[PDB]
C-alpha cells in the first residue's frame, strides 16, 4: 500500500549510556537496524516521520512521573547514534517529517494524522523506543484509527524484556499487526 | 473531584467456564469485589458506565475471521457475568447509569462516552473489568491521552494472560501515573 516509517523517542535520553532515562543496552542494540530501516524509507521516497518526545512546565503529566528528559534544545533529545547525521543528511527532504510530540503515543495532539491522511497513507511501520510505552500508544491509536500496522522488531526496543515480549504479542493477537523480521 | 466507574466486558463470554472468549477463574475470582465496587457507585449516586463489547457478520470488524463470535447482540454470552447482571438489572433506570456499547478495544472508541463524562464534568476514571491488559488497557491509554485523573481497581480486573496482567498494573501505575488501588 502507501506507507509511513514512524520513528519514535530514538534519542539519547533514552538511549545513551547516561541518558536521563535511558533504556541501555537493549535501545542501543538496535541502532544499526533502525538506521538501516529509516535510510531505506527515505531513500525510496516512503513519508519518515521523526517523532520525538519534546519537553520544556509543572503541566505537563509527566513531570511527576519522571526526571527532566528530551529538554528542547539540550543534546539528550538529539537522536542517538548513526541515526542523527541520517537525518541531518535528510532534514530538508519533502518525505521527511520532523515531528515533536508531548504524549507517549505519536498521534496526540500532532498532525500526524493529518499528514499521513494528506498522503492517502494506508500502511503504518513503527520503529523506535519504548515497544510496551510509546511504540505500543501509537499502536493503538493506528488500530483505532484505521491503519494497517508493521512493527519492526528488530528496530524496536524496551528496557523491560517481558514488556518487549509481551507488547510484541499483544501486536501480534490483539491489534493484528505484522511484526517482521 | 468528580468520579465515574468505567465496568468493561464483565460478560459470560469473558468470564463464564464456558465462554466463548473466557479469561477463566481470575475472571470468576473477581466477581465479589466488581460487584461491590459497582454498587458502591451506583448507590453512592456516581456516574457507571457499563462499557460491553457488541460485534461478527461484518467482514468489515478487524476482529471478525480472527476471533471466535463473543458478546453477540441477543446471546446470553453478552450478558453481565454473575451477581453483576442483577445489580443491573435493578439500576438500570437510574439517571447515574449507562449501558454503553463499544465496538473496539477500548470504550472511548467510536463510542460517546467522552461526551457523557464531559457533560456531567467527570475528572477522576476509575476502571475495572476484562481484559487488563486489552480493554482496559486500552481504554486507559485513551483516557490518560483526553487527560483523565484515573484510578485502575486491581483487584477488580483480570486477564486470561497473568504477565499481561502483572505487566499491565505496571504500565498503568508507572507510565500513565494512575493509581492502581488495591
Ligand atoms: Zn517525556
Ligand atoms: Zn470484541
Amino acid at each position: 500500500m502507501k506507507k509511513a516509517l514512524i520513528c519514535i523517542d530514538y534519542t539519547n535520553d533514552f538511549a545513551a549510556e547516561n541518558g536521563a532515562l535511558t533504556c541501555g543496552e537493549p535501545a542501543r542494540q538496535i541502532e544499526d537496524t533502525i538506521v538501516s530501516l529509516t535510510q531505506a524509507f527515505i531513500e525510496n521516497g516512503d513519508y519518515v516521520v521523526f517523532a520525538v518526545d519534546s519537553h520544556d512546565d509543572d503541566f505537563h503529566p509527566e513531570t511527576r512521573l519522571f526526571p527532566p528528559h528530551n529538554i528542547n534544545g539540550t543534546e539528550g533529545k538529539e537522536l542517538y547514534g548513526r541515526l542523527s547525521p541520517l537525518y541531518e543528511k535528510h532534514k530538508h527532504a519533502k518525505n521527511v517529517n520532523y515531528m515533536e510530540k508531548t504524549r507517549y503515543s505519536a498521534f496526540a495532539g500532532t498532525d500526524l494524522e493529518l499528514k499521513l491522511r494528506e498522503r492517502q497513507i494506508t500502511e503504518l511501520h513503527l520503529a523506535g523506543l519504548c515497544t510496551d510505552i510509546c511504540v505500543l500508544h501509537t499502536a493503538v491509536d493506528a488500530y483505532n484509527k484505521g491503519f494497517q500496522i508493521v512493527i519492526h522488531q528488530n528496530a524496536v526496543a524496551s528496557f523491560n524484556p517481558e514488556g518487549h515480549e509481551w507488547a510484541l504479542s499483544h501486536f501480534k493477537n490483539s491489534i493484528g499487526a505484522q511484526v517482521a523480521e
